[PDB]
């Protein structure tokens, strides 16, 4: 099964007519080894840090929180904190919800945010990350069809690598000092054909936010950033909607492309999205690659097997057009002992390897 | 005169059938008054301030310099200055010229930019400045030709006004967290017709070179930037013979209109490239308008005299087709006492009011 | 005055050459007398039955959430209110704020959408509704553009007045059982040129929400309606973006022409998006009346002043492009006691037969 997926992969990407995209989730960056631990510990690992930074004391608002989310959510996740906490800010509760912090919520809050900001503010070392191996790929052949890149990360690993590599892109930024967020050449798309294009699903961490008038910039990395949220603020100063409607123009294109990597389709409205973007063009194909095991990803089972347009992949198994089949009997392991057939092509890592060879 | 001049300018300026460029000098942020202060000193005041600095004692290595200047340059410059400093850092020069100074030329020059960074960085106080009055003029009618400004200050000024009022606008940078200077889309000329172009002469406070690389990028204010040099840097890691070429090719156009604001010509490679440009194409024409009287700059009388397609205009006197006239005799002045026909209308706060009122 | 506005909406309403569409708010249900009593006492009579139905007990949480409002918004609005509950209820809050409540908020507010459908559920009495002559006026002459109806109301008088006289109209929902909310046809924009359309910004009472798929759909009233919300739920299992998009492409058409009838201008996101809309297209007009007096209206003042193409009109002056005028002298009235200069032509009823002497 390897060999003709392997092919098949090859033939779609080797052809220019049609567009591509990309879906990036923290499993790009946690696939990065730096001194034998992950360069991002990941949502789980962000939880785990932003737990023991308060510690385990039950005095803590942080603590009664998580454990009132424990009550209802059986797996709290720290962007579910966040929208918690500024749906408890919008409101004046100074009540027992809020009792110990009547109004140290917002000192929490920031807090946790200062946190976010340092702990993901890092570069890449080197030129070896499989960030420049898709960069070196993107700028190897020009393409009729321009490129596009959505994360929902807070990193810049993608921007720098672009940059290294001399790979020009609009992000939907203009401007020199403090770029605003022009909106009329969003729909214009009369940019260069050369040109590659970067979407912020979940913002970034220099966007920053003037109250004075209420207006998003691009910047640099100052003392709290206040587009840190997950797809949680205000109604349209808030440009999510704009890059949800780009993402959904993109899906009615004929011919689209797109996968996805290391996402694990866990966000309702992104599920949501992509459902309706692939029901409504048929042509529309989703090459989604996963990490883990098959069996990890409920979800993922149940949009592939909704549509027959999606050919989902995974470690053990996979789903082709609303069929489920498993890996054919093939040399996966030369060892005897323990001969588990299990498609390790699927890390970041030999992604990677796979479009420079491709590229080369 | 004002009124045949104001007519055919406004004339000029309502066709959207011709290109049109400015050049700015520091007359522009001069013109902003601030707590009854100049905004920027200009290139003099910089002078006085960084002499003043290192204080009158001889024994400073700068005041030699200075005097060394003074028995050859009548009027010695800062951009000299930087030059000379720049020429005896090029070759180890530890002799009497360096003599007070073996290594500590470097310590000197960077002294001397982190005082350049330190003065010039400023923002523009309120929408009431000039430059507010130019983005609205430029931004309220749609044209088929680009309108693009040339600088050769440091300041952001012009970047700021111009991303408030929501003006589209190309550098020649493009990037996110270090935009890289590329270079092709530069010579495609294939940008959207609304976008603007904004092209920095002498560089920008913001830009920094990269030794590990070579290589220049836009960035934010650090502590020390590579690129403050007034065109006086190494081959081309060098854009400013892009900018030149840049510069050449808009002189080039047909019906090309260009305007200079508060230059004083005294630049001898933007005059050289002036005066080829237009005397390769005669259809170009240079509405250059002087703050200051024209006695004092002969480089403008020889310049307006040499060619026909030079309209010079200054306080007292004008020059239109190699021919100098006088003011005629009109009740420019209604007091009795001191009859002065000055031309006030050539100050930026009356250029700005002038370029509103044709908007509106 | 009153001789110029009346032709010029004549000449304007006669011509078939450009779209036509109008702003529904309490103020056409509140017109219509019955009993001598208003038929829907519009949103202070809601908000002051609503507060008699639980008494004045300050016991009941009800009271103290209109206190706690009162503290913050001078005027509560019942909107305001279901606005709050709802954001209450979005997160566990059984603290002080529902301390009267821990868990009866649910009943409380399941109660306030019973009262509400059952005060609204009632039907035009006979054919001497102004609703009748709308849809006779809109029938009476075939338009090249077809005619839409924006209402803000929950009541369906203007379904029931244009399916009495044989109107054909498209409101989004196709089917027959459970319509559902079709999206493709809505951007397709391919109707036939003679049917109607009406747009519901605010819901309507007979729209549900089945959970078992989270998919709303047109039915019947049934015993509490899920889309009773005045523009507050979720994401987009919300239409309520799509009604938004609709009404800014239809101000975008050239030559727009709208009117609104009883609409006080007091929501932010309607008035923004009028003010936008405006602002893109000068071409649009919008007709503004008001039955109240011009002073009433602070909001109002501020839009017809900030845009020039808002003709608006009120009972005693008018803005007409930015300027304030006020009645001219002319024998409004016959009596000489009180000479007060008042536009009744702005009722509904006054409206309504303005429109029928067009027709006819």
């Amino acid at each position: 099964d390897t060999t003709q997926q392997l092919s098949l992969l090859k033939h779609v990407l080797s052809e220019d007519k049609r567009p591509i995209a990309f879906i990036i989730a923290a499993g790009c960056p946690v696939s990065i080894r730096h001194n034998d631990a992950p360069l991002i510990p990941d949502v789980a690992g962000l939880t785990r840090k932003i737990s023991d930074s308060f510690g385990g004391n039950p005095d803590s608002l942080l603590m009664k929180i998580i454990q009132n989310l424990k009550t209802t959510i059986p797996n709290p996740t720290i962007e579910d904190i966040l929208s918690y906490i500024r749906l408890l800010q919008q409101i004046p509760m100074s009540g027992k919800i809020h009792d110990v912090e009547n109004s140290v919520i917002n000192a929490l809050e920031e807090s946790i945010c200062e946190l976010i900001e340092e702990e993901v503010n890092v570069d890449l070392p080197g030129n070896a990350t499989p960030y420049h191996k898709i960069a070196a790929w993107i700028n190897s052949i020009n393409r009729e069809h321009q490129v596009e890149i959505f994360t929902t990360n807070y990193d810049l690993l993608m921007e720098q690598a672009l940059e290294e590599l001399n790979v020009p892109y609009f992000d939907g930024f203009v401007g020199s000092k403090r770029a605003f967020f022009d909106i009329r050449t969003i729909e214009e798309n009369k940019l260069p054909s050369r040109w590659s294009k970067l979407w912020k699903l979940h913002g970034s961490i220099n966007w920053q936010l003037d109250k004075q008038t209420q207006t998003i910039w691009r910047g640099t990395p100052s003392k709290g950033c206040s587009l840190i949220h997950p797809s949680h603020l205000k109604y349209d100063k808030m440009p999510y909607l704009v890059m949800m409607d780009q993402l959904k123009l993109f899906l009615n294109q004929p011919s689209a492309i797109l996968i996805t990597c290391g996402y694990s389709y866990k966000d309702q409205h992104i599920n949501e999205v992509l459902s309706q973007g692939l029901q409504t063009n048929p042509n529309a194909l989703i090459y989604g690659l996963q990490y883990d095991v098959l069996e990890n990803y409920q979800e993922a089972k149940d949009m592939a097997l909704k549509r027959s347009n999606l050919i989902l992949l995974a470690k053990d198994r996979a789903i082709i057009g609303k069929k489920e089949g498993e890996w054919k009997p093939d040399p996966q392991s030369s060892q005897d002992n323990d001969p588990l057939l299990f498609f390790k092509l699927g890390d970041f890592q030999h992604l990677a390897s796979f479009l420079e060879e491709i590229s080369q």
